[PDB]
């Protein structure tokens, strides 16, 4: 058992090397520390200049001579140069999250800071995409076609609105850690999510037995423009399809909701659902045709 | 709007001194991921060492000379200080997470590694546990007394599985932050978030409207025993309460399975989960009393 003693040995010099290495790491981070305090100084010195500087730009904005007009383009193209470079440090700047993050996950810092990890974290929510859009679609196709009971059809639900608070969580980790996609998207997985849960507690009379059909044909139909819109990383087509699926879904529940002689609460809150995930999507989509024209 | 000018010639001249502190920041940055990749090799070295040394703790272990026996005894001693002083220096280093946060959040950092921002982290997840148990409490004997209805119920049920979710997450970056409470805690969360979820689904007979006043008076002696479970951050009794109280649920549910002439699938596979979540805390109770014996 000498040898473990020997070996002990080497161990406590090389435990004394970490010892020194620890102690280094400390230091750093105090100096980590440090640093984050003069940059948090440093962003609000510059926002305030910032506010300053654009309210000058505001009110010497009215007209006066040529030599001035001058100053006011070349300080408006400066001023669009000031925005650019300012994003760029802002971007890799750890960050405050916002209000959502905050009341899931609490007060925790989740920048990545960097460029290549911030690559790395969207090929990584790509690929859970794809993988779980395939392990919903061999549901909605399979539900609809073998399997006719109530309890899968909530088990499906169950999944659904599961893999879109998932989605919500990751995108809110995406804008607060690097680009911009705020709009629509957000409010979407949110007016969806909702739009699982209100399917899921039907009373499973006949006419849930008639509506299912188009509800699945309409989550084939999702499946399929969502794979196709990761292929790419042609699409508008089968998007405006898409919104008139959408659309023939309203009219046929809304017109239900008036055809049937007794009606559940159910069937006229989950009408408008539809109707407004259709004026929502299809028009931001022609503005995306706006920015391409 | 000369002004202007002369403070941009004074925000030029901070923004090189920013322009230079931002780039030592990513020297340091650099050096940070240097020192990382190190305490990494560390790591794996160490854990080597250490499965050597318990090896030859084991295979020393056998009789013979008394010696080796204060030997033996010595370096169990050392073993001991061995894994304590290695805790503490694997508690500070960033860690990999674990399975289910890297399911939900995808492969990012959320170790603090700080003893005081733990401290901090602890604190406010303390408050949100009795900020919602505060709000599901003036539901619980709320739902029970004025409003009788349906939707009001799914409402109730759907924040307490939204609940339990946020409580098994923020659970998940606790054990990956810092202290093990890994047990029966985190399956109890799972098992009964599924429990919330059956509740849910019943088909709204006459069974449910006499399940419901149980249910109702079981999550308000949920509620007061994680408030009073806060407050300490006496308990024990009202624990045994709580734990009879189930087992009353359990027994009163099972025998109502056979009492009536026809039985839905969620009357049989509810009960269950509360034998379940009977078994498994109250004999961990039973081991905390074994640990303060």
């Amino acid at each position: 058992l000498e040898r473990c003693e020997r070996e002990w040995h080497e161990l406590e010099g090389e435990f004394q090397e970490l010892q020194e290495t620890h102690r280094i790491y400390k230091q750093k981070l105090e100096e980590l520390a440090a640093l984050q305090t003069l940059c948090s100084s440093s962003i609000s010195k510059q926002k305030k200049h910032l506010k300053d500087l654009k309210l000058t730009l505001q009110r010497c904005k009215r007209h006066a001579s040529r030599e001035e007009a001058e100053l006011v383009q070349q300080m408006a193209a400066n001023i669009k140069e000031r925005q650019d470079v300012f994003f760029d440090m802002e971007a890799y700047l750890p960050k405050k999250n916002g209000l959502y993050l905050n009341l899931v996950l609490g007060n925790v810092n989740v920048t990545l800071l960097s460029n290549q990890a911030k690559f790395a974290y969207k090929d990584e929510y790509e690929k859970f995409k794809l993988y779980l859009t395939i392990i919903l679609l061999l549901g909605a196709v399979a539900c609809r076609f073998v399997l006719h009971y109530r309890v899968t059809d909530e088990v499906f639900n169950f999944l659904l609105v599961w893999y879109y608070c998932t989605l919500t969580i990751r995108e809110s980790i995406l804008i607060s850690n690097g680009s911009r996609i705020k709009g629509w998207w957000v409010s979407h997985h949110y007016v969806s999510t909702f739009l699982s849960g209100v399917m899921l507690t039907w009373p499973n009379g006949p006419i849930y037995q008639k509506f299912r059909n188009q509800f699945l044909a309409f989550s084939i139909f999702q499946s399929c423009v969502q794979f196709l819109q990761y292929y790419y990383q042609f699409l508008l087509p089968f998007l405006f399809c898409g919104h008139f699926w959408q659309l023939y879904n309203a009219v046929t529940l809304f017109e239900l909701s008036s055809h049937e002689e007794c009606r559940e609460w159910q069937v006229f809150v989950l009408a408008f659902t539809f109707l407004i995930l259709f004026l929502g999507n299809f028009l931001t989509t022609l503005k995306v045709v706006h920015a391409k024209l």
